[PDB]
Parts: C-alpha cells; structure tokens; sequence
C-alpha cells in the first residue's frame, strides 16, 4: 500500500554544468523519507491528484507500465496528454479519445483497447522506433524508470532516469540523479492523471511533489551525488544554512520559530445600505468644469467591481490604489468630483499635470489617491449648433491649489487697464466656451469624468467595501483584517481608554499596537503570536547525527522536554549532574554528547568547590616543583587581499565604467582603504619579528647544561630552515573577479631567520640582547638569574639542575605531541584564515545577485537592451555591488584592528617574555615566568612559555615574629616556619629551611607589640 | 548581518570568561573570619540572598538600570555565577595571596600577605605590624566610606550606565527607522500590499527594503565598532584582575594611584568593579 | 567628502540650485533623491571611517 | 559536461567553459592574464626615473 521514499527524488534542476560546489536551489523536489504510494496486484487503475506536480516511479520485467494520461476529465471533452510506448516508439499526443473499455494495452501485440478513433488533435510527436521487451515475464525487476512530470507556466517538464536493478521488494536505497528530457509547450490545465498497465502483475510508485529548498551537491565529474532537504529536520537546516555537509560540534541559529494563524477574522461596519453611485455617473446633468460638482458618498456599502468590469468608460486609472483591491479596502469618505471636459484635455486630469483646466479650474494634489473615470457623452451634451451652457476659465491671474473652486466673475485684464465690467482691450472675461457639436472631432467631444477621491482611514470607517463580517476570536493567534487593516497576532483584551474619536493605537515602529473593533466599541490588544529564533545543538557529523533544539525564549506549552531560561530545549534529557561547559546554551546551561547514548543538558560546573584551609597560625610551603611549558597562539597578519572596484563592478565594461565615474572616489577610497591595511598587515609582522638589531646563530656545539633545543632550533636539511615544531604548526593551518592576493613582504624562510636570531639571542645572552649588545653567558647561569627573578635562590636550580633540564626536556615533546596530533590546537589562528575566505566568498557570490535587475551577468544585459533602458538596470547592479564592497571593506578594517591589537600584544609579549622576563602575573603564561620561546606560524606567532609551578606542599606552623631578649626579630626575606619543634627561616616559594640567625633577621621594636609574636631563641654566630 | 551580530554575543562570552574564569577551582572562605583585624563582611557573599552576592555588589546592582525581530539573547553566565567566581577570586587573595593564581593556592595568615605587599613597595615589613591595628582600621574605614559613597551617588557607576545607554539608543533609533518612509508612499508594509498589485507595488517596497537594509547596516557597525571597544576594555579588566587581583603591580597607576597593595573584584551589571 | 559634492550620482546635475531652478517638483524630486542618497553615503563612509 | 549540458559557471555564475555549437567539445575560458601594477620611484625631488 505504501512504501518509505529515499534518496531517488532528486533532479537537475537546469542544464548548467557545476562541480566541485554545493548548490542550494529552490524547486520542486520530492521530500525526502515521505510515504510514497505502493500499487501493486497480480492474478484499469484510479484517477489520481496531480498535487501541482506529480512523482512517479516504475519497476519494470516486461514493460507493463506503458503511458500515462494527464487532464481534468481525460474523456473526449478536454485536451488531454497521452503518452504511450507500445513496443516500438514514445508517442506524445493530446488529441482526445473514446475508451470504449477499461483502457489498458495487451500482449507480439494482438490486443489494442487503448482507443478505437483519433480527432481534433492538435499536437502529434514520434520518436525513432526500437524494439524492447514485450513478451510475458514475472519475477524480479531488471529495469527501473524513474520519472517527474511537473507543470510550471504552461510547459510540461518531463525529467527521467532508467537504471539496471536486480531487486522485487520496495525501492532500492541510493542517491541517484535525474536528468532532463522533455518540456513540451502545452498550455493545458492539469488537475488529474491517470497510469496505463500492461496485461498479458503490477508494481509502481507515485509520489508528490513539493516547494522545498535543497542543497545540491556536484562532485568533479558534475554529478549530482547527494542532498540535504531542509526542511526536512533541524539537521538537514544546519547543514543547508551553513553550505556543507558537515557541521561541526556546537549550536548553530539556522531559521525562526513562528506559530501560524488556524484562521482569519474579517471585520466590517454592519452597513447595508449601498452608496448611490449611479446618481453621479447616470446623472441627468454634469456641471461644467470652471464649476464643478463634488458629492460626499458615506453611511453606505460600496461595490467598485461593478465600476471596473463595466466596459462603457473610455478610461479608468487610479492612482495610489488599484482596481482589484478596492473591495477589501475601506474609507471614512469618498468624494466624485464630476464634470465634463474635452476629450484631448483628459491627460490633463491627472496628478502632476498643467495646463488651462489643471491650472484654472480642476487641479489635483500631486499625493491623490483615487480614480479617474471617464467616458464619452458626445451623444448627449454635445447638441447641434453647439452646447454652450459648458463654461471653463481660459484667464486667470494665478493657477489654483489642489480642489479650488474658482466661481469668481472678475474681468481679467491682459495688460494693465481699469475694467468695471467692460469687455475692452485688456478687459476679457474669464469665462470661456466651447460649442459641442454631435459632428465635431473626437478631440473635440464631450467627456464626462468624475474622479473619485478617497481620503485614507485615521478616524471610523463608514464607506466600506462589500466584505462580510465574522465572529471574533480572543487569545488565538489569528489572521486579522479591520477595515483595510491586516496583519497577524493574538487578539486579546484590554484596559487601553481610547478616546471615543480614537481608533487605532499604535507602537513605537508605528505598527499597531490596538485597535476599536468596529462593531462593538471595545478596545482589543494586538500581540503578534509567539515567535523567535531556532537554534540547534549538535555533536559533530563525525560523531552523531542526533540533534537537540532550543526554541528561543518561548514556553514549552507553545508547540524530553526542558524548560530553561534561555527557551525550551527538545531533544535533550535533563541531568542533575554538573559537568564541564561544552556545547553553550545560555542562563548557566549547556550541552554535551554523552552515554545507550544522547545528548545531555545541565547546569555548568565552574570548576571543582574546594576550601582553604586558613588559620592565623598555618602556612603551607612548597617542598617541589614543576617547569611546565604552555603554548600561547596569537594571529599577527591576515591577508594581503587587493581589489580592483572597477573590475569587480564593471567587469571589462566602458559602459559601466562611465556610468561608475558619476560615483566619484568610491573606488579610490575603497582601494586606499585596502592598500592601508595590507600595509599595515607588514608593519605588524615587522614589529612583532623585526625586535632584533642583528641575526644570531647558535654554535656547532650545543653545550647547553642538558636543556635540549634541537626540535625548536632550525633544522639545517629543510628548503627553508624551520624547526620542527614549526614544520608542525605549518602542517596543521590549511580571482578573475578584480580579487587579487598580495605576497608578504617576509617571506616565511626571513620569519624564521628572525625566530632563530631571536632564540639564539635569548639562550646565549639573555636578555642582554634586546637592551644593547648581545653578552655571551652560560644558558644554566642564565636560568639561575631567572630563578632569582622569581624570589628563588639560585642554588635551587643548580643543586636540581639535572632534573630540571630533564622536566624542560619533556615538557617540549609532550608539546610535540600535543602539536602532532590535535589538529584543533591552532583554532585561534584558523578562524582568521576562515573569515578571510568567508568574506571573499561572499563577495564573489553577490556577484550573481540581481539586486532587482533582470540578469546579475552584465554582458547579458549589455546583449540584448540598449542605453535608455540598459542604463537603469546597469545602476542597479553598480550600486549593490558597490554596497557589497563597501560592506567587506568595512568588515576588513574591524577586522584589522583586532589583529592590530594582536599583533600589539604578541610585540609586547615578545619584548617582556622573549627578550626579558616578566613580573606581570599570567601576562607570560600561568606560573612564574621564567624564558619564552617564538616559533612561527601562518599568520601568526607562537610563544613557548617556560614557568615556575609549586608541585607538592606541606603544613608548617608559622609566626611574623620571634622575641628574644625582648626584641623582635623579624626575618630577612623569608618567613618563619616550625616542624613542631624548631624554628627555621626559609625562602618563600620553595622549602629551604635553615637556623635563625642575627644574619638571617633583623630587629625593630619589641614583644609587647607585635601580634603573634613566639618565644624562641636567636643563634649569635 | 546575522553572522557578525551572533560573532559580537559570542564574544562578550569570551569577555566575561577571560575577565572572570580565572580562577581554574571555586574556593570558600573558612567559617572563622579570624583576619587580623580587617573586616571583610561588606564584600564577601551574605549567605541569605537569593543570589550570595555582597552588600556592595547588591549596592552596584541597585544603580544600574520586541515583536520587529528584535530579541536578546540571556548570557551564559549567570550573575550568580559570576557573584560565585568572584567569591572564590576574594576568597583565594585573602587566604592564600597570589600563589593561587600561579598554581596551587597555598595558604597565609592575611598580615602576613600584607606584610609581603609592603615589602613589594620598598616598606620593610616591620611597619605593617607595629601599625597592624591602625591599618585594619583605616581599611576598615575606607571600605566603610565606600558603601556611603556608592550608597548615594547614583553618577558613580555612569561609565557602566552610558553602555547600556548607548545600546538602548542604537535599539529606539533602529526600531524608529520602521516608520520612516525613506520615499515610499507608506512606512507600513501592509498598507502598500493590501491596497497596490505588484507592477507598482514592488517598487515601493524596494523602496523601503532599501532603507530598512541600510539601517540594519549602520546598527551592525555601530555593534561592531562598540564591541572592540568592549572587547579593549574587557581584555583591560582581565590583566588587572590578573596583575592586581591575583598579583601586586609594580606598574604606577595601572592598578589605582599610590603604591599598589591589593585589590578586590566586585561584579556589577555588564561590568566589574 | 567635498569632492564628492561634485558627484551627479546619475543625477542630471551635481549643483542642487541648477537642477530646482529649472525643473519642477515631480520631476525634480527624483534627481534629487538621487544626490541626497549619493551625499548621505559619503557621509556615513566618511563617519565609518572616523 | 552531459550531453544535455551547453554552459559551464563559476562560483560568481561566470561562465567557466562552454560547449562549441559546431563541434562538441568542452572549452575552458580564463579571461586572460591581468594585474594591477606598481610603481616604484625615489621620490621627485630626487629623480624622475621609475
Ligand atoms: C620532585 O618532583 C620530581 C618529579 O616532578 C621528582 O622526580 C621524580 O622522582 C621519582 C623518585 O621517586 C622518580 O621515580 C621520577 O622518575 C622522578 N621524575 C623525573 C621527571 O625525574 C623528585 O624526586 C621530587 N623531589 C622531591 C624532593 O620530592
Ligand atoms: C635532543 O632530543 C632529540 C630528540 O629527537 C635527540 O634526537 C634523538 O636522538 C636519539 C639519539 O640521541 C635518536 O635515536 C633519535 O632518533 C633522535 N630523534 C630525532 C627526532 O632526531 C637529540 O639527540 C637530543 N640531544 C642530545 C644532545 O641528546
Ligand atoms: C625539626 O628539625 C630539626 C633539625 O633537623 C630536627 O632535629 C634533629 O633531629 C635529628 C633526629 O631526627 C637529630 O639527629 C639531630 O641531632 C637533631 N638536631 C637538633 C639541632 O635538634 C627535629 O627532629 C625536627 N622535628 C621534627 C618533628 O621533625
Ligand atoms: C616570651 O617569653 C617572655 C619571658 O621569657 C614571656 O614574658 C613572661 O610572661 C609571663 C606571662 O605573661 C610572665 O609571668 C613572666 O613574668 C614574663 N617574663 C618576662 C621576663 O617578661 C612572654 O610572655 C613569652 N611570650 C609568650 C607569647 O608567651
Ligand atoms: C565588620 O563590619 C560590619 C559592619 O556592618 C559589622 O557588622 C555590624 O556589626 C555590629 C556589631 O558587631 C552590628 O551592630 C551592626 O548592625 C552590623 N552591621 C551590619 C550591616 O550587619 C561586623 O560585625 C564587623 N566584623 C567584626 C568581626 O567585627
Ligand atoms: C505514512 O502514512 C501513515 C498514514 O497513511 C502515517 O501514519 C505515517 O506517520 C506516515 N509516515 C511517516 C514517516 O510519517
Ligand atoms: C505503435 O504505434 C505506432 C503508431 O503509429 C505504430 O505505427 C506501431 O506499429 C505500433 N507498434 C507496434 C504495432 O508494435
Ligand atoms: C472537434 O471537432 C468538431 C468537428 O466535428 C468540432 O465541431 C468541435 O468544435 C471540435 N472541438 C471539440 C472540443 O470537440
Ligand atoms: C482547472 O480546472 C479546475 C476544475 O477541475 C478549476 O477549478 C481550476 O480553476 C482550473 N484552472 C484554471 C487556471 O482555470
Ligand atoms: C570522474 O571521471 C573519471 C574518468 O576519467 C573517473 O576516473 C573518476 O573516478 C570520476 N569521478 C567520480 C567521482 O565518479
Ligand atoms: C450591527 O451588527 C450586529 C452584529 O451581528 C447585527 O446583529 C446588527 O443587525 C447590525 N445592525 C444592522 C442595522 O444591521
Ligand atoms: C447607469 O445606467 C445604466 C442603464 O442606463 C446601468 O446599466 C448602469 O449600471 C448604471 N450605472 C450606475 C453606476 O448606476
Ligand atoms: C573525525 O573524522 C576522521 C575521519 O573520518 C577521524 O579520523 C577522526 O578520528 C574523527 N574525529 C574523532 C574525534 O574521532
Ligand atoms: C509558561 O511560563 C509561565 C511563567 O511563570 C508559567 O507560569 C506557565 O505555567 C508556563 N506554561 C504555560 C502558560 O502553559
Ligand atoms: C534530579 O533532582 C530533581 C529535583 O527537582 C528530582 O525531582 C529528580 O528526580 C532528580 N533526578 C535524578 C535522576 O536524581
Ligand atoms: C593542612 O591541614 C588541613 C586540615 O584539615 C588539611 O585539610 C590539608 O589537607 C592540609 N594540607 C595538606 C597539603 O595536606
Ligand atoms: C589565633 O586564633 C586563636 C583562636 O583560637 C587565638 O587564641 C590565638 O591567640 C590567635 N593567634 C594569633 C597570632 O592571632
Ligand atoms: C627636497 O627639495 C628641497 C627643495 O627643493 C631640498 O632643499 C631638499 O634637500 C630636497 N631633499 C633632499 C633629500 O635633498
């Protein structure tokens, strides 16, 4: 009866070639893993629904299925399309026929009840003969022909696949694409359909299409491989909105959450009077133009229809509105201004237009909304010896505002004369005739026109169109239309006192904020239905396709179920347990893919609680310690991209060029912008690397006090001699539109000489380089110094020399094989080299936007029209494609100062860390700095930073203070500390403990003043 | 427009986490406030608020004050978790200095920190604790003279408050910009639809299409320039916190005038203090 | 910015007075949408960049 | 390109390769080389030479 669709229901959607790009394209496609209809029967078939388009599928062993028909009644009274393939050739015809029999075709043939006649066809077409199988066979399938039969403007677009199978049971899983065949120009109304079988079994599949978006994959051969329906699932919208068929693990927003109205609510003034327009436009008499008549239509039921069809009016234009949408639409008034005027004089009565009548006796406001109607009347005004009771003013002084009534009878004057009445030399009349004559010229002939006027709502509606009311419904979401007015939301009560004149409110956006019902004056609320952003919450396609979705901050009862502060979480099972911050969600909550197992959701941990255990009388002291090395990444450049904005814009075009000229420096300013900052991308480089005044070179022999260099030291076998922690990091970082990429002005090779002076510097001298010259000294005599730069005696280092080589030792491979196998390690920098490609790729696409044009290709517009129309889509696709570069070029200076900043900051670093050491805690790495290594990267430099952590500690009881002979001794850098029987003096960051002495302390005041003050005793050497 | 709007709301994460996650474990302080005489009651948490955070930090709060696709995305951490880090930041300085910052939070008596904080300006240590009492009491005092200041003077906090200014501002104007008509015959959408067919139609709302892009335009980079400014300032907040806070500065001014002996993190609405 | 005063931006005329002392407003209107859209995006590239 | 296939694109929808409409064969376009250029000159107060 029904099957599960797959992967089959997708097609070409053109005839372009593309490969190696994922396309998204909008069509009718059939969705994916729908319920397909199975029609099967062994030992003629229903009418079915087109549905605007129709899948259909077949599995063949002996051709059964044969032809399809397509029409509305498909019996000899419409046109209606048959295909048939009987054994020999695809016949298309859409002649009709007699089915004198439950038509199907029979088995060589000997049988033929398709039809019997064939008349008033009026399209015919056969193909080249062949011969296929037609002899009775049962059993598995051998050939399936896959179809689509879709409808778009009159052409009926035929697209198919025939495939090899070996399969009986349902449809085979598997991507396959179809290619075009036919589109046959038609122009016939489809609703129904019906298939064609074979009789000598029966197996085929129909489906329907739909409007969905699909992400179209092309591999390099141009083959469609794959797809992703979008809205098939949240996954399925991730992958389309981000252009790939991967998603890496985290949340992604792709679309919004909107409830849809279940219905709608029309509201109109209970009115049932109709408005008495045929007292204006069959009146007995119209007035004349230098007096023309304007009747108030109100307090009634207007139908404009009926205005529109009628035939009888020489014109009908309305401005401001149109025609059709006059019935949904309603008014407080509506004014006809009537009167009859010359025929030529009709382009006069119209907004914007001048001349006699436009200036002298009927002109309208430039913003009028309304209607022109006009028709001749040179049957009835116009009499034999002319009409003249028609008067219009030939003179005035000055022209008339908008709706003026000039009755005035003053005598114009040409000149400057006194007139009393007198008709003199200049002293005429305003007053002018014209005598209408049913034998005059049709310029010449009377018109009757009235314009009907009509003054946008703001107070109550009276004048409404022929729109029935219906009943109100409170607290649903609903589609709503007040008199005119539409728009969607939950209609609910309110405590809004309107005043009675009022009947709108409205919010900030000037949007509706309520409104008077027109039937009962009651004032209801508008809230537009809940709504808001979607976002999803994925592990990544390398781990699982299970998704979890956030409805942004809505309530679960508005649609496991989670409710949060930041929405309501589907999909994700509530764990009490607090773990790690992974995938963020928002208000404390985030996600992770964990174990059976799912996605789980829960309040993030903020690390482990711990207490610490103070007293007044408790110091704990570090006994041991470790040297641990940290990898700092900061981004120093991005890339030194170029464009030309004339190419880009005007590719290869004089016309455009010249029309780009009108734009002035636009193109220069962007051009400078970009030159400034691919500069300043070398003067980054120059002040992060460039600290040396000269280039160091390590010895032959690398005596070094066991420390062992050898994988952050150029290896000299390399085309450019880098290290190999550097071959690592470089081992990990992954144009004829006017886009250009300029080189560094340091090549890599010139970096890492820089890195090598750098760290040859450092090891050698210390940080005698970076303020004068480079003094040699001993690398173990160098980190002793650095040891007493952190409040630890040198003799520390010494005495644990060895086993601090070997920590440093292995600390720098555990670096090498962090490095060598977490690619993630680099992200900082990776994400800079992804934004700049994304802005690119951007860039480039908008170049296929029409911006409101016809074409997006320039050529194509250039082709076919000529410069008085050409020009106008030409400055259409100038200023979005201009908006576009403006819109990068602006990303790329924000963007450039966040690198400048990095780049600062790395300089910074490698003044204090590399060439000094530095007392700024967590600035040189966490610990206690110690030495800092730079090594390079793409785009960016990495610091090895060497530090100084306690390792193990104890609980020692301590005092500030001993007394002695009544004297407070106090020690000399260090504190005091008691094993439970002996007080010792040791240094503060490491457990050295040695004899108080007179050497060790010193003393200032007396016991009687100091707050925990022991009695001990003070060895005198 | 999307892209960069969600890159600023991740990034004022990223803010918040570098200023606060500092701390790798949450430490408490010990039920004996035994500190030698420096009263710490008004800025450590008061366990009996809905939220534990300190009078100050309540002080701070009590100063600080949709349906055109609009919306605002909550933080991903809470106030309460922020009041939480900062408790364990105050807690680790005053328990155990600023070992806890480089490694393991090793603990000292609070004099005697002290004591290690003058000798880090050139006071030999001895002048801490033949004072001891008077200092407590000054700190004590000016930590007093604090909370009256912040208690009355509502202007304090107004580089906190021009920021929520400035984007509430940057919302009004932007949300304004839908009544404009920017030429078209009608600022509302439906009004041109419902009375115009399409051949003239369209072009109208071109119109308005065009000025509501535009204005959508000029909020991102106004956003975006705000940002990098919040972002220096945030990455500002994060090395003082580190050098000031978990450390002692030696660098003049950077961590208030005088010469710098401690400070203490407070959390205040998109802030810190 | 003062150069592109001088700017048409498919405008008739870059000079404003020339273009109202000599065509009228239904007409007129349009050219000068056309400088004032052209004059506002100077404007907010040059604020951009300041 | 399949048999029913006349036009390559780009990403930009630039044509990429065409089909020859007298012979059925696949042709690439690559607009020919261009790029911008540079000049590098002591300044005027020194010499005119570039
Ligand atoms: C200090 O810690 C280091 C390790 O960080 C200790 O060295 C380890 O000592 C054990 C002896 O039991 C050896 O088995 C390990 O192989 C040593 N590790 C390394 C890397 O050499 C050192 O002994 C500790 N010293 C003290 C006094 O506790
Ligand atoms: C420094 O460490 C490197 C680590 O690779 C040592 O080089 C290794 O040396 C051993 C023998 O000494 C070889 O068997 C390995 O194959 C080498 N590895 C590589 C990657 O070359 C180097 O000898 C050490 N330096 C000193 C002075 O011992
Ligand atoms: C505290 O340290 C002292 C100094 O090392 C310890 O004293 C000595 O103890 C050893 C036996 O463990 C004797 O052989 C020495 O002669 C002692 N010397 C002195 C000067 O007393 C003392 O035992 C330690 N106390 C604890 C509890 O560990
Ligand atoms: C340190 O030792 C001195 C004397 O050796 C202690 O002072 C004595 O204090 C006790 C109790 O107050 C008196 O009874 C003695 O007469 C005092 N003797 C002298 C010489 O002053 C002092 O109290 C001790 N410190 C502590 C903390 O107990
Ligand atoms: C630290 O200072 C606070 C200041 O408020 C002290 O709490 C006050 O304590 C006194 C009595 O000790 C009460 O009368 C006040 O009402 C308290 N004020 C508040 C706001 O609670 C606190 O006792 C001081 N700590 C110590 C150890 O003395
Ligand atoms: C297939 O159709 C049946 C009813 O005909 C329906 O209950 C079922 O849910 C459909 N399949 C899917 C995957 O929805
Ligand atoms: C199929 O129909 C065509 C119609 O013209 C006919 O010529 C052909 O012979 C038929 N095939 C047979 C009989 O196998
Ligand atoms: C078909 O042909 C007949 C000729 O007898 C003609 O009268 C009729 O109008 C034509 N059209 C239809 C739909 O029957
Ligand atoms: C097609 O025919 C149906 C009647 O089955 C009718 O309702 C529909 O409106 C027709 N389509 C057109 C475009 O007239
Ligand atoms: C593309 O065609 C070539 C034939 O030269 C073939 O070797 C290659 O595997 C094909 N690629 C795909 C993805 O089918
Ligand atoms: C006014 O509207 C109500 C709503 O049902 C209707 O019952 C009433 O008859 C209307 N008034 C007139 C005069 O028709
Ligand atoms: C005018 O009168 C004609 C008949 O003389 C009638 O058919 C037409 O509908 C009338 N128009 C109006 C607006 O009353
Ligand atoms: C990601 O995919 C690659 C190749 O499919 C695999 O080697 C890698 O282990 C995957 N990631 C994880 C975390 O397993
Ligand atoms: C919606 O959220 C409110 C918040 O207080 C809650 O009280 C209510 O029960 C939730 N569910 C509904 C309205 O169905
Ligand atoms: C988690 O805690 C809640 C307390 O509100 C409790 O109702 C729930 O059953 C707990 N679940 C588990 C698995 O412990
Ligand atoms: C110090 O003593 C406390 C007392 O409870 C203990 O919890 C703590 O672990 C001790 N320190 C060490 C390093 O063992
Ligand atoms: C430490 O605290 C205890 C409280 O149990 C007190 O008796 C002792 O005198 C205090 N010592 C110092 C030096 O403050
Ligand atoms: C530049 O020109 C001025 C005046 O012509 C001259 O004095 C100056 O020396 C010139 N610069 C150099 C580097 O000679």
């Amino acid at each position: 009866a029904y099957t599960n669709s797959f992967t089959r229901g997708v097609y070409y959607p053109d005839k372009v070639f593309r490969s190696s790009v994922l396309h998204s394209t909008q069509d009718l496609f059939l969705p994916f893993f729908s319920n397909v209809t199975w029609f099967h029967a062994i030992h003629d078939n229903p009418v079915l629904p087109f549905n605007d388009g129709v899948y259909f599928a077949s599995t063949e062993k002996s051709n059964i299925i044969r032809g399809w028909i397509f029409g509305t009644t498909l019996d000899s009274k419409t046109q209606s399309l048959l295909i048939v393939n009987n054994a020999t050739n695809v016949v298309i015809k859409v002649c009709e026929f007699q089915f004198c029999n439950d038509p199907f075709l029979g088995v060589m043939e000997s049988e033929f009840r398709v039809y019997s006649s064939a008349n008033n066809c009026t399209f015919e077409y056969v193909s080249q003969p062949f011969l296929m199988d037609l002899e009775g066979k049962q059993g598995n399938f051998k050939n399936l022909r896959e179809f689509v039969f879709k409808n778009i403007d009159g052409y009926f677009k035929i697209y198919s696949k025939h495939t090899p199978i070996n399969l009986v049971r349902d449809l085979p899983q598997g991507f396959s694409a179809l290619e075009p065949l036919v589109d046959l120009p038609i122009g016939i109304n489809i609703t129904r359909f019906q298939t064609l079988l074979a009789l000598h079994a029966a197996a085929y599949y129909v489906g329907y299409l739909q409007p969905r978006t699909f992400l179209l994959k092309y591999n390099e051969n141009g083959t469609i491989t794959d797809a992703v329906d979008c809205a098939l699932d949240p996954l399925s919208e991730t992958k389309c909105t981000l252009k790939s068929f991967t998603v890496e693990k985290g949340i992604y927003q792709t679309s919004n959450f909107r409830v849809q109205p279940t219905e709608s609510i029309v509201r109109f003034p209970n009115i049932t009077n109709l408005c008495p327009f045929g007292e204006v436009f069959n009146a007995t008499r119209f007035a004349s133009v230098y007096a023309w008549n304007r009747k108030r239509i109100s307090n009634c039921v207007a139908d404009y229809s009926v205005l529109y069809n009628s035939a009888s009016f020489s014109t009908f234009k309305c401005y401001g509105v149109c025609p059709t949408k006059l019935n949904d639409l309603c008014f407080t008034n509506v004014y006809a201004d009537s009167f009859v005027i010359r025929g030529d004089e009709v382009r006069q009565i119209a907004p914007g237009q001048t001349g006699k009548i436009a200036d002298y006796n009927y002109k309208l406001p430039d913003d009028f909304t309304g209607c022109v109607i006009a028709w001749n009347s040179n049957n009835l005004d116009s009499k034999v010896g002319g009409n003249y009771n028609y008067l219009y003013r030939l003179f005035r002084k000055s022209n008339l505002k908008p709706f003026e009534r000039d009755i005035s009878t003053e005598i114009y004057q040409a000149g400057s004369t006194p007139c009393n009445g007198v008709e003199g030399f200049n002293c005429y009349f305003p007053l002018q005739s014209y005598g209408f004559q049913p034998t005059n010229g049709v310029g010449y002939q009377p018109y009757r026109v009235v314009v009907l006027s009509f003054e946008l709502l703001h107070a109550p509606a009276t004048v409404c169109g022929p729109k029935k009311s219906t009943n109100l419904v409170k607290n649903k979401c609903v589609n709503f239309n007040f008199n005119g007015l539409t728009g969607t939301g939950v209609l609910t009560e309110s405590n809004k006192k309107f005043l009675p004149f009022q009947q709108f409110g409205r919010d900030i956006a000037d949007t509706t904020d309520a409104v008077r019902d027109p039937q009962t004056l009651e004032i209801l609320d508008i809230t537009p239905c809940s709504f808001g952003g979607v976002s999803v919450i994925t592990p990544g396609t390398n781990t699982s396709n299970q998704v979890a979705v956030l409805y942004q901050d809505v309530n679960c009862t508005e649609v496991n179920v989670f409710q949060t502060r930041a929405g309501c979480l589907i999909g994700a099972e509530h764990v009490n347990n607090s773990y790690e911050c992974d995938i963020p969600i928002g208000a404390g909550i985030c996600a992770s893919y964990q174990t059976s197992q799912s996605i789980i959701a829960y309040t993030m941990s903020l690390g482990a609680e711990n207490s610490v255990a103070y007293s007044n009388n408790s110091i704990a002291i570090p006994t041991n310690f470790t040297i641990s090395v940290t990898t700092e990444i900061l981004p120093v450049s991005m890339t030194k991209t170029s464009v030309d904005c004339t190419m880009y814009i005007c590719g290869d075009s004089t016309e455009c060029s010249n029309l780009l000229l009108q734009y002035g420096s636009f193109c220069t300013q962007l051009n400078r912008a970009l030159t400034g900052i691919a500069v300043e991308q070398d003067k980054n480089t120059q002040e992060v690397f460039a600290q040396v005044k000269q280039i160091y070179k390590t010895p032959p022999i690398k005596d070094f006090g066991g420390f062992n260099f050898s994988q952050i030291l150029p290896d000299p076998s390399k085309p450019s001699k880098r290290s190999f922690i550097e071959d690592l990091l470089f081992n990990k970082v992954t144009k004829f539109n006017g886009l250009t990429v300029l080189p560094p002005l340091l090549t890599d090779e010139m970096i890492a000489q820089y890195t090598s002076a750098l760290l040859a510097g450092t090891i050698t001298s210390g940080w005698t380089f970076g303020a004068g010259a480079a003094l040699q000294i001993p690398f173990a005599m160098q980190m002793a110094y650095r040891f007493n730069g952190i409040g630890v005696t040198q003799n520390v280092l010494y005495e644990n020399q060895k086993l601090i080589a070997n920590q440093f030792n292995s600390a720098i491979g555990k670096i090498q094989d962090s490095l060598s196998s977490t690619a993630s390690a680099l992200g900082k920098l990776q994400d800079v080299v992804n934004q700049n490609a994304q802005a690119l790729n951007t860039l480039v696409k908008q170049l296929s936007s029409n911006f409101g044009a016809i074409s997006s290709v320039l050529n194509d517009i250039l082709s076919r029209l000529c410069p008085p129309e050409a020009e106008v889509q030409i400055d259409r696709l100038i200023t979005g494609r201009l908006q576009s570069l403006q819109t990068y070029v602006t990303q790329q200076l924000i963007r450039a100062a966040e690198i400048r900043a990095s780049a600062n900051l790395a300089a910074t670093k490698m003044s204090e860390c590399v060439l000094g050491q530095s007392k700024r805690v967590d600035f040189c790495g966490k610990g206690y700095h110690l030495m800092s290594f730079p090594q390079s990267a793409p785009h960016g430099v990495v610091f090895l930073h060497v530090t100084y952590v306690p390792a193990q500690e104890k609980n020692f009881t301590t005092a500030p203070a001993i007394c002695h002979d009544g004297k407070a001794h106090f020690p000399r850098e260090g504190v005091f500390v008691s094993n439970g029987t002996h007080w010792f003096v040791t240094q503060r960051n490491f457990y050295e403990p040695q004899i108080i002495t007179t050497d060790n302390t010193f003393v200032s005041g007396n016991c009687d003043v100091v707050i925990g003050i022991v009695n001990n005793t003070v060895y005198d050497p």
